């Protein structure tokens, strides 16, 4: 949620480490279309370490 995304040209990154990646709060920002994760199960981000 910010005020304008870049298109695919200027695709901005973002990294984050050393803190607790808590997936909690993403499901309470809008209703998604597809939560398809292809590497790992929705329910398994926070028991594995990243």
């Amino acid at each position: 949620n910010a005020t304008t995304f870049a298109s695919v040209y200027a695709w901005n990154r973002k990294r984050i480490s050393n803190c607790v990646a808590d997936y909690s709060v993403i499901y309470n920002f809008a209703p998604f279309f597809a939560f398809k994760c292809y590497g790992v199960s929705p329910t398994k981000l926070n028991d594995l370490c990243f």
